[PDB]
């Protein structure tokens, strides 16, 4: 079971307010 990909839908989040 891999829960990375939930951790990547956040930090794509993260870096849309940096570079917003």
């Amino acid at each position: 079971y891999s829960d990375e990909l939930r951790q990547r839908l956040a930090a794509r989040l993260e870096a849309l307010k940096e570079n917003g």
